[PDB]
């Protein structure tokens, strides 16, 4: 009783690394084995599986109390495995791999399994300065990724798809109508500010400005209208999302973002801004993100911010932000009551 | 030495399911060596998009299983992910009773084309016998069982920091959904009679060249009513869809005439997309006639694929038409395929 | 002679799996005997609407598990189905192994709402014992294993009838519509000021009301001119749009005075799911509103329930204002409520 | 091991039956267990349940050579499990009941999965006009099915509201629409036979008497308009159906009613009669319900009829019908050949 199948296999590797750095690693403080994870970021190529960086500080249990323990977890994925290579670096102060560890095999892997070699480096050898691996009290960390798929003949009919297409594009060069501005078809002022941008694409992708224009100002004043709303800086970035989908610079002025998002009905930056600010929960905020979500009928964020609250109440109420939220406020908080009304029934 | 501690808990998902597939007539089914021939694709129910199927043979392949039945299976489809599965394979009497039951070891590795299967799974001359009650009228009735296994995962027991539901990009979309809507259209494009409406700033970034004629102070005249008569009205509309879309389902079919007009505009990002569906399609016949659409428009490495295509199948594409048409017509593709084809591919020794 | 076959062979359906619980602080998770506490709900993935929750005493029931932890399997959601499954509990050790582990004989009987386990499934002074260190840093383990068992075949096939695709009936919908398009309507409504313009053939057809006030003589006057004295029109919109569909989507926030005038215009239908959803709004303070509301209006059944459940509630609806104010304005009422209680208390 | 539930146990049945007819069951002459089939039976209300009969005429094995199998078939089901109990009973010439048996217990359903009795009566007893049990050789059997639902506590607040809701009448009350003609405006004509009907109906239903009325020529046309095509009969049951939606005779004369729903675009109407048409399928009908099918844009059915023509070749390309659709319409005989080298075929 043996099987066997006689066939070519001809094994993929979708390589893809990821740069990580923690602002100010020495004041932490991650006792009792608490974990610290890196921005969401996807897979390169096939952006459907999204891995992310786990570490924890401290290694947990008392093994591992000196050391600092790291790991490598994938955020989601359609019920399915990966059998990828994992290569843990640290780069010195110059930027330079030091204590490199690849993966002596591939790993079996699934949603959210994390994987790694306890007992990577210690923290008293990590925070030597003269080592240089600390540059500005700054722990870098740097990942080498390799999914290997394992196709059989990778589906021969030959059409063996030698060459093919560039990668798929447009939002390139709608970045390139942005920043040289190309005589667009209408002008925006902005606190003074002036800004060069189009009618067609502003219309069809967002409605209000689909409505807005073309309701009696085509001639009236098609050409010039003032915004008194947003600020140029994060204005420029909401019209570079209008442009090529995308807000590289959103995570340092996303509250006015999510301002200028939800005034303007921008959904999917509404949920970009609502993942932003989502990573950004803690003791002194959670209260103004209720106020925003509220604001902006942040729906996702709005029941994250709920769950954390509910999660975190012995200390997040102990805030004056808090106080003043509930006393403008109640009726966010009667909502908060109702949702953990179900939540505290059983037992 | 080196280990990594999972620290999750291998919980496993097990999921056993089985299936008959009855062949009538069995007897009747032909003699001789190789016929595969498998059962009707089939599936669980809650299967994630997952299909099965059989591969019998009356006789069996390789060289002990030539008066036994090779009996293996295959995955119709998959998620392009791995698959870890069980099979087990026995044969139902007369009285419907599994006998030649013997099951598998380990869940192995499966994958679409990927066959694993008992190889000399039984004797054809001792089910031929009627004494085993296996035969009756010529019904030969088999059935299978499959367990796949997934070793599963959750933080389940307990709390979990979720993500939000994160939107897929609607820009090609919107932009496609601008275009059959056909509103805020700046131009009006006429080819043949049929007349469209498209836009201006969208056809000037993705076509460097209609940006050449509008940008000439002369737009009222012509941006408004731009006549072309050398494409043809479901090129140029396969053209636009393309523009505001990036996506042409029937692109196949319509190869070399959208190539045609991509060349026209330099339209080089659906140029290769003709390339590439023209390039699988290849047979002995055309290879002089898609070398010398590339030639005339350009294509670069259709052309050379073309006549890497004629350097492997010379001695017959000798002998076909198309390529005397080419040699009478444009000797300057013969030198062409002839210098390419000299320093490789010989020169030893 | 009495028999029963299949002519099929018996395949079975499985869907094997498992689920944890953890638990922070089991020495000041409360105890006291028959304490009720139960887990987050969970399922496999491929659910099909069917979901469980654990269900923990820290002391259990009855008498012989007081010093013990029982632990029983609820049925939170389901397809409204029978499900037959089995179930296997188990504590994982310190070293991380299952220890104490237990099957269910055979597949045990599971609906929406119902539990199963093994009463005494250990002792709570066994698993306080530090010698088996089931208890790190008060945190206590679980481990299930589930599998649920369907019992269903799957043939060759010969493809039989292939063809029971059909779409439903999605008549009416069209008459829907007719409404909300108005799609060359032919009689002008007006209700409190406020106007809508529909088809006479509709409202003849669909109660004797509309029909015999149009039918007789007015079709003459007024057959497109009419108008109503008594509804409100917010209401009167989804009077219509029943009358219409069969079909009224938001009722129960407007069902009293939709009521009225369902039986003010002959509506068989409206008039008895409205009385049952006003009935499922049954309360202690309601009751006399509804029971006047009620049988001021010809509703029968809504009287014998609404009777009934003002009997089984008797003692604290007699502090009700409402039940002074129906007696005081309304007494023959509450004297037939009372000939209900005649023969509902002979006995025992 | 033991474990309880702690609830209680309510218990609900709504038992149905519908007769079933089989004329000239002698010369049907189904043999070696050619099983006899019909449309699917329901309920009534809640049809996602279609419930259907599966009955040998002969009995296969040795041992139910002479006896007649009869045996429940249940066709669809949502994945779920059902409990009913049915009994079975054959009538006389006068409609009564001698051969009557039934079941022993509540059995247990699945989709496609058969509980019956096997062994019961004998064919050539049944033959035997002494008896009276075949009316002119006319073989009229019964069927009785209870539904016994079962649950646990029915969410014990004893939650009981139980109206008596009756079901929605509105094709009913468009069956006294049509039937009676109250409030008619419009009226048709056909070969000089005139029956008449309603005009925001036909409007509602159809896109095509939409057209052919919206274009303002109503009083021309809608007060006295004419069809051509259409036949006395099967106006009456198309009038029946866009009234209704229900046609239970539409069987025998199912072929000119699709014929009709191509005259009118009714895509319901076409599907039942696509279905009827399934339940007309024989080894030489083929090239007839290919020529209506090719005719009509019948995709399904052409699909399911072209499957029987692959799978039933060796006769189908025997007749002489299958010759003279083959000189008129080679073409879709062409698709056949697509269809069937790739179908059941690509193997090996």
């Amino acid at each position: 009783p043996v099987a066997e199948s006689r066939c070519y296999t001809q094994i993929k590797v979708v390589k893809f690394s990821y740069m990580w750095t923690i602002n100010n690693f020495s004041f932490c403080r991650e006792e009792m084995g608490e974990v610290i994870k890196s921005s969401t970021f996807s897979s390169g190529a096939n952006d459907k599986l999204k891995w992310c960086l786990r570490v924890n500080p401290k290694g947990l249990d008392e093994e591992s109390k000196d050391y600092l323990s790291l790991y490598l977890l994938l955020v989601s994925c359609p019920k399915s495995e990966v059998r990828a290579k994992f290569k843990f670096s640290i780069l010195n102060a110059k930027g330079e791999e030091t204590k490199a560890m690849e993966s002596q095999r591939a790993y079996r892997f699934v949603q959210g399994k994390d994987w790694g070699f306890k007992k990577f480096i210690r923290r008293d050898f990590l925070l030597d300065e003269a080592n240089g691996l600390l540059p500005d009290d700054k722990l870098t960390l740097f990942c080498e990724v390799s999914v290997v798929q394992d196709s059989v003949n990778i589906s021969g009919q030959n059409t063996m798809n030698m060459v093919k297409v560039p990668e798929c594009r447009l939002a390139d060069e709608l970045g390139g109508l942005w920043e040289n501005s190309r005589f667009t078809d209408c002008c925006l002022c902005v606190a003074g500010q002036e800004f060069q941008a189009h009618k067609a694409i502003l219309a069809a992708r967002s409605p209000v400005f689909s409505a807005m224009f073309e309701h009696e100002m085509e001639e009236s004043k098609k050409n010039r209208v003032e915004i008194n709303d947003v600020e140029p800086e994060v204005f420029k970035e909401m019209m570079c999302f209008i442009y090529t989908g995308k807000a590289p610079n959103l995570d340092k002025m996303a509250d006015d973002l999510l301002a200028a998002a939800d005034k303007y009905a921008l959904e999917r930056l509404k949920v970009m801004c609502e993942d932003a600010l989502c990573s950004n929960l803690s003791v002194e905020n959670a209260a103004e993100i209720l106020i925003l979500a509220d604001l902006h009928s942040a729906d996702q964020l709005k029941t994250q911010a709920v769950d954390f609250i509910n999660y975190h109440a012995s200390d997040v109420l102990e805030t004056s932000g808090w106080k003043s939220m509930v006393v403008s406020h109640p009726h966010l908080v009667a909502e908060a009551y109702r949702s953990l009304a179900s939540a505290q029934c059983p037992f």
